């Protein structure tokens, strides 16, 4: 873990408060004094007291790949804690949490120019990793952070190199994970975005989640949803998997939508849609 992520002196970190519940441990917010006596917010994931060589092993493999990337949109590592205990992955502080739990608690209330930035965001640090040979896997709202100025960035890389509802058909089918899998994911991201963090797919049975998306039918558009942004899904969720737009595409349409906010103004049986 020390070849990618700096190991952090514990007088350095002051811990301020309980924030979540993680996989390993609790997550905190707090301090990190830098050794340059800068002083920043900061995230810190604790692994529980009484953690096997295996857990330790899960949770500082986070830190390994996190500390490869270093990116705007994507989740900062600032270092780990392994020569004291509680061992730690200390990370770049994001005020306003998750972006599907962020987004629920202000429907319709941001602007599309607004959405597409934080899709900007989304997009590009998926095009890093891509460019990185690295496939998330596990891209969903719910593992984007979003800061006190509304900057995204991806996160949770736990189970990158499942999530039936975010992953395309073919790695559902026999594992095919690349990275036009992440632009199905990242499909499923916009719709959760536009939608202000609905679920994908409500409450449906996985099988049928599975037999549906198979059979064709994609979710609908969001309400008063551009017509560019539902066609930008379709397009994230073709079935053929090489005919998925690349993500550095995906940041080129979005730099259009962003550019002339115009082109916004076009507006787009059964619940899903039969393409
Ligand atoms: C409602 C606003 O809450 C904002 C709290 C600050 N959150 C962060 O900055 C986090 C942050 N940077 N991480 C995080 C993500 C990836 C790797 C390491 C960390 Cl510490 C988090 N992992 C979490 C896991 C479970 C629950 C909450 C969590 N919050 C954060």
């Amino acid at each position: 873990v020390h070849e990618f992520a700096k190991e952090l002196d514990a007088t350095n970190i002051s811990i301020d408060k309980v924030v979540g519940a993680g996989e390993f441990g609790e997550v905190c917010s707090g301090r990190l004094k830098l050794p340059s006596k800068k002083e920043i917010s900061v995230a810190i994931k604790t692994l529980k007291v009484g953690y096997t060589e295996k857990q330790r092993r899960d949770f500082l493999g986070e830190a390994s790949i996190m500390g490869q990337f270093d990116h705007p949109n994507i989740i900062r590592l600032e270092g780990v804690v392994t020569k004291s205990k509680p061992v730690m992955i200390v990370t770049e502080y994001m005020e306003n949490g998750s972006l599907d739990s962020f987004l629920r608690k202000h429907d319709a209330q941001f602007t599309v120019i607004q959405l597409v930035g934080m899709l900007r965001g989304i997009a590009s640090g998926m095009k890093y990793l891509s460019d990185m040979g690295y496939v998330h896997r596990d891209l969903a709202a719910r593992n984007i952070l979003i800061n006190s100025n509304l900057v995204c960035k991806v996160s949770d890389f736990g189970l990158s190199r499942i999530p039936i509802r975010w992953t395309s058909p073919e790695a559902i089918a026999y594992r095919k994970f690349t990275s036009a899998s992440d632009v199905w994911s990242y499909g499923i991201v916009l719709w959760e975005v536009m939608s202000y963090g609905e679920r994908p797919y409500w409450e449906m049975s996985n099988q049928d989640v599975i037999k549906a998306v198979d059979e064709g039918y994609r979710l609908p558009p969001p309400m008063d949803c551009p017509a560019a942004l539902y066609q930008l899904m379709l397009d994230c969720w073709q079935k053929d998997r090489n005919n998925r737009p690349k993500f550095e595409q995906i940041v080129s349409i979005l730099d259009k939508l962003i550019r002339n906010p115009g082109s916004l103004k076009i507006i787009t049986p059964s619940n899903l849609l039969l393409d």
